[PDB]
């Protein structure tokens, strides 16, 4: 169980692209 944890942050660690969504209670 790696290649899913190097594959998601392309996403949840991709700010520039992704509108980044951390859950941040409002």
């Amino acid at each position: 169980v790696l290649e899913k944890w190097r594959n998601l942050c392309g996403v949840v660690k991709n700010p520039k692209r992704r509108f980044r969504f951390t859950a941040n209670l409002s």
